[PDB]
C-alpha cells in the first residue's frame, strides 16, 4: 500500500492520473520522481524546466556539478539525483527527442530505467516537446516497465484519449 491517489490502473504495475507532476511530487514526496531530462541536464522546458522551477533552481545547479564532473548523459540514459523538496531521489532520464532527430528505438531503452526502481512517479517519455506520440509512450512502458510506477499527465484532454485508446 502507498499513497498515490486517484490513478486508473491500466495493467499489474501500471496506473495514470490526469495531474501535475510538480503539485503531484510535492504532494506524495514519492522517494523517486522522474524528469524528462536531456543529456545536459539543462531544464528548461516541459516537465524538466517545471520541476526545476519548484525547486528554485537547485535542481539546476545540482545538475551543472553534475555535468561539470560525469559529462553529458547517453540518450536512453539515466542518472540519480536529489529530489530535493519534491521527492527523495530524482531519476533523470533521457528519451530521444523527435525534434532533435533522435532514434524513437532507443525509447524502450530510457524506460528501462525505471526497472532500477521499485516504485516511481513518472511523465510518458518522449511526450511533449520531446515530440514522441504519447499513446506510442504508454506502450513502450507498459512493455518494458515492470516495477510499479504512476503516470502523471498534465494535459486533461490527452489523458482522455490516453485511456480511452489503452488495449
Ligand atoms: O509527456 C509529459 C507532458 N508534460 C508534463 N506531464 C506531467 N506533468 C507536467 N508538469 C509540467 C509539464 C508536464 C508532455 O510534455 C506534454 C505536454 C503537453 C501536451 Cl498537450 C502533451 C504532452
Amino acid at each position: 500500500v502507498n499513497s498515490f491517489s486517484g490513478y486508473l490502473k491500466l495493467t499489474d504495475n501500471v496506473y495514470i492520473k490526469n495531474a501535475d507532476i510538480v503539485e503531484e511530487a510535492k504532494k506524495v514526496k514519492p522517494t523517486v520522481v522522474v524528469n524528462a531530462a536531456n543529456v545536459y541536464l539543462k531544464h528548461g522546458g516541459g516537465v524538466a524546466g517545471a520541476l526545476n522551477k519548484a525547486t528554485n533552481n537547485a535542481m539546476q545547479v545540482e545538475s551543472d556539478d553534475y555535468i561539470a564532473t560525469n559529462g553529458p548523459l547517453k540518450v536512453g540514459g539515466s542518472c540519480v539525483l536529489s529530489g530535493h523538496n519534491l521527492a527523495k531521489h530524482c531519476l533523470h532520464v533521457v528519451g530521444p527527442n523527435v525534434n532533435k532527430g533522435e532514434d524513437i528505438q532507443l525509447l524502450k531503452s530510457a524506460y528501462e530505467n525505471f526497472n532500477q526502481h521499485e516504485v516511481l512517479l513518472a511523465p510518458l517519455l518522449s511526450a511533449g516537446i520531446f515530440g514522441a506520440d504519447p499513446i506510442h509512450s504508454l506502450r513502450v512502458c507498459v512493455d518494458t516497465v515492470r516495477t510499479n510506477v504512476y503516470l502523471a499527465v498534465f494535459d486533461k484532454n490527452l489523458y482522455d484519449k490516453l485511456v480511452s485508446s489503452f488495449l
